[PDB]
């Protein structure tokens, strides 16, 4: 008989699963490049684009990605983002590059067995499932709203691959309470870095409005904000976004967050139409 | 290929597990529930739900009710609750018949918003009346935690093995056939009663408990008890289930023959 | 349907994984895997540390009187023999089974009874002699705590996958590794190590003081083609190599083309190798 095996996931994933090390200038009294901190990251491409966590490569003189082959690059920063703790790196190869597969098509679910890649010890493998599925929208949320595993997630695989049993990526490890680990869903890395690629950053809409849905009751309303400006008050009840109907409050913030700033939009209310101007996110 | 998932047990269980907010008017102490079945009836853990001027009970499909406290045991740390049955209620799947194995895969279902962690049966423990303590309970190595305390332990199936109860690796649960009895009992009587004959230790006796049954009816320590009730002892942990499924009151023969009456296991 | 199960992993295994207890009262506790009908036993050297009487509990109740063979500080593997007629459960070994990367493993250990809980290989490790460190133990998951300690690391089949070794990250030793202990403690009473004095055709680094290297002519930055006729491709293999021959042996070192007949000594002893230094 056979053992039961994830080997398939690791043999197809693994080899994309890279060492990001953070290098100062500063770190020392003779200003010599020395390691600040080290992580993991993800090659998404041939063209040598990778993601791994900002926290780890924040403030980094130089960025060095070593592969599991052997091969090792100076890696340039496109861009990173807070609100997912994400950073996009590129680093410039010949000779091909692994990459990590993936399926944009595959829907995650809660109970999905998945496998934490990360790369002192070497390359490390654990396992789990997905604990919850999280959001890929773009509204920051808070961490609740991430994919949630109970795979071992340590400083040692933060930034590094979250893949099921086929070998596909599910999410981006990133390290943030009891026995259980984060990662930033697929799907949304995917935008995030899309957005970093064209940018240089991520511009997200910003209507500055809280509220929950029973239309969707307003809670509160930010100061000087678009919606303020706009006219609109505390109590007033949304019924439409953007020509939008709006059934929830999560799933609207979501439409405002890829509205581009400077976008004039209609909000009705209960019957007021008010002319709405996007700001880009604080 | 598909991807390796327990989903299948997440789809079938998860509904009946329930947000339980204790209030005292302000939310005290958080926990889950598992709703039992159709009379609306929910086991949670007693140390979730004690001193609670009121109990709130919310589904995974946001509906919220009010429930009454039916009882609860100490020994089990658990408690019973009912809530409002009309409109029909997501119950836990359970088979009566299915006996748990070590090594067999569990999801534990239970802040963050519902959370579900896979583990494995370590040891199936013991579902006699008898408080043997934690030691006995199901072991898992799924995480154990206050977010899923008073939850569900599932298998593949998404049968229910267990209720969560909270080294520092294994969780504990009470085996589902020791949740049902419980339950039962405090259905019917508003707390559990314990048939208590107060010995230690054919069975050698180790000790006999000051002004208890066994004192009365003339066992002495050192004795040999060969049986208890018309039925052979074999086993100490054994014949003490047989005794806490005894009814306080009730005379029976303890060959070693001596007459010996059942007392109320002691509260505390 | 039918529940997703490990049960038959435990069945086959469990029953050959035993409570150890080292007395002096109890001065530690531990487990331990019968390996063979013979009734040979492996635990952790840690465990069975200073005891003046070691007694082995199976979990069909039976208890033994262990006799310590001898013990090996680099892999913290220890050897206990016991007499038993009445037969015992051996633990399940395949020799030709390969390990990989992502095997579901459970890790067997017998306070609260015999636990088991289950993880994966995240990394395999080396079944080499030459001492490499924590590094190259086998890697998993699956909760290494003082419960399990010197117990069994098995695959779904139940199969022996290593002997468990005291984050989130558990150790343990290789089963090939664990086997070739065991049997170097079983005829030696202690391992034996071949040793060349060598740091790592294989470019030398560096040549140890009044070692065999030193004293057989070699020297720093020379190349090792060959060593005792076999070719030298790798150093890690090839200080394998060494550490299989037994000391005493007069070996032929071809560098580059002068041929060095060096004499191989016993690993210097150290109890210092897994300190930082
Ligand atoms: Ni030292």
């Amino acid at each position: 008989m056979t053992p039961a095996s994830y080997n398939l996931a690791v043999r197809r994933a693994a080899p994309a699963v890279v060492n990001v090390y953070n290098r100062g200038l500063n770190t020392n009294s003779h200003n010599q490049l020395e390691i600040r901190t080290l992580g993991s990251g993800v090659i998404m491409d041939q063209r040598g684009y990778i993601i791994t966590n900002k926290h780890v490569i924040n403030d980094a003189d130089q960025i060095i990605v070593a592969l599991q082959d052997g091969r090792v690059f100076e890696a340039l920063l496109v861009g990173s983002d807070s609100l997912t703790d994400l950073a996009v790196l590129k680093i410039n190869a010949t000779g091909g590059l692994p990459t990590i597969p993936i399926n944009a098509r595959r829907v995650p679910h809660i109970g999905d067995v998945v496998l934490a890649i990360g790369n002192n010890l070497g390359q490390t493998i654990t396992q789990g499932i997905i604990s919850a599925t999280g959001r890929i929208g773009l509204n920051p949320t808070g961490r609740q709203n991430f994919l949630q595993t109970d795979a071992s997630i340590n400083h040692g695989n933060s930034g590094g691959a979250l893949v099921n049993s086929l070998g596909e990526l599910m999410g981006i490890n990133t390290l943030s309470p009891e026995g259980i680990g984060f990662a930033i869903p697929f799907q949304l890395a995917t935008k995030i870095m899309d957005k970093l690629i064209r940018d240089g950053r991520v511009i997200r809409g910003y209507i500055g409005i809280g509220g929950r849905e029973i239309g969707i009751v307003v809670n509160e309303v930010s100061p000087d904000g678009p919606a303020a400006n706009a006219g609109i008050q505390v109590n007033d009840l949304i019924i439409s976004v953007d020509n939008k109907p709006a059934i929830s409050a999560l799933e609207t913030m979501d439409q405002v967050a890829e509205i581009r700033p400077g976008s004039v939009i209609p909000v009705v209310v209960m019957q007021l139409t008010l002319q709405v101007t996007i700001q880009e996110y604080p």
